[PDB]
């Protein structure tokens, strides 16, 4: 399966987020990671506005031990429907 991962601040998730993710800053992903995806084998995409965040966030999660995080790129560019906060 999958999980997805807004990892910027909850200002561009008011105006629209990839329906199904949830807002996880980057500065506190390390720890919120573990009560969003209990099993770091699965699968985790990150985005946020400009792609550099969500790629720092994917390192951030390599660290903590993660087998399969991704980063899909920026908000631009996940190609999913997206809604509004």
């Amino acid at each position: 399966a999958e999980h997805w991962i807004d990892v910027r601040v909850p200002e561009q998730y008011q105006q629209e987020h990839v329906q199904g993710a949830i807002n996880i800053p980057l500065k506190e992903v390390k720890e919120r990671i573990a009560t969003a995806v209990p099993d770091k084998n699965d699968t985790v995409k990150v985005y946020c506005n400009a792609g550099r965040q969500s790629g720092q966030a994917k390192e951030i999660l390599s660290e903590m031990g993660y087998t399969h995080v991704e980063n899909a790129g920026g908000l631009k560019d996940i190609a999913m429907p997206k809604v509004k906060g």
